């Protein structure tokens, strides 16, 4: 099961929804992540150039796929196969972003 | 502002999330729609051909846009400029569907 996050499009893309697999993968309950930017999943071993490519894609509302080192709540690393896409209305306004997280550590 | 719905991919695509604008447009609170298929928004004057196109698109996980007649909680009809797309993982498994609703 892949984790899924939904964020607001604007401000700092706060998380507005996670699926159950999100909590299985990351160790966080919904109430611990709602209203936060997903960057709290990163740590000192996360690749800064990868974070930069996500930052620039989100600012432009461009879809992006990266493999990124992330951390469970208890501190265990997992390699996150992350896919992020904007949700657009028919005028092209960005309504939200959706993220799909696959734990590809094994 | 455009309404947004997120559903599960499987079974009968039950609604798992709605934004604030969904409630403004439809007059339903989240508690009233969570766990339900969004077809409850349709009613007597809804075009059956339009429903059938949405049904086939969801079954194949194909993106689709339709203008569909829907009904607010209080029974007032409204034109829903609806666009539906699947959310996929990187192996192409469908994880969810996203619907965007504009009252036109
Ligand atoms: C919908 C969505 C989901 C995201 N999921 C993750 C994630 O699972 N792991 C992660 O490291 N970053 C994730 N991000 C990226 C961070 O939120 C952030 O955009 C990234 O760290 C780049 O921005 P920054 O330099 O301001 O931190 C996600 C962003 C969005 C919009
Ligand atoms: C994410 C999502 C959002 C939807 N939103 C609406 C909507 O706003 N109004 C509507 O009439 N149908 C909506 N539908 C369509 C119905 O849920 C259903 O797929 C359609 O009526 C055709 O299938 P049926 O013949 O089994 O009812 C949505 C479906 C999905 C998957």
């Amino acid at each position: 099961a892949s984790g899924m996050t939904v964020t607001d499009a604007g401000a700092d893309q706060p998380i507005v929804f996670v699926n159950r697999a999100f909590s299985t993968i990351t160790g966080y309950a919904p109430n611990e992540v709602l209203g936060r930017n997903a960057r709290f999943l990163q740590g000192p071993q996360t690749d800064a150039a990868t974070v930069a490519r996500l930052r620039e894609a989100i600012a432009a509302a461009r879809p992006i796929q990266e493999r990124i080192l992330n951390y469970r709540k208890d501190g265990q690393p997992f390699w996150n196969q992350l896919s992020i896409s904007p949700v657009r209305d028919e005028t092209g306004n960005v309504v939200a972003f959706v993220g799909v997280k696959t734990d590809v550590t094994a």
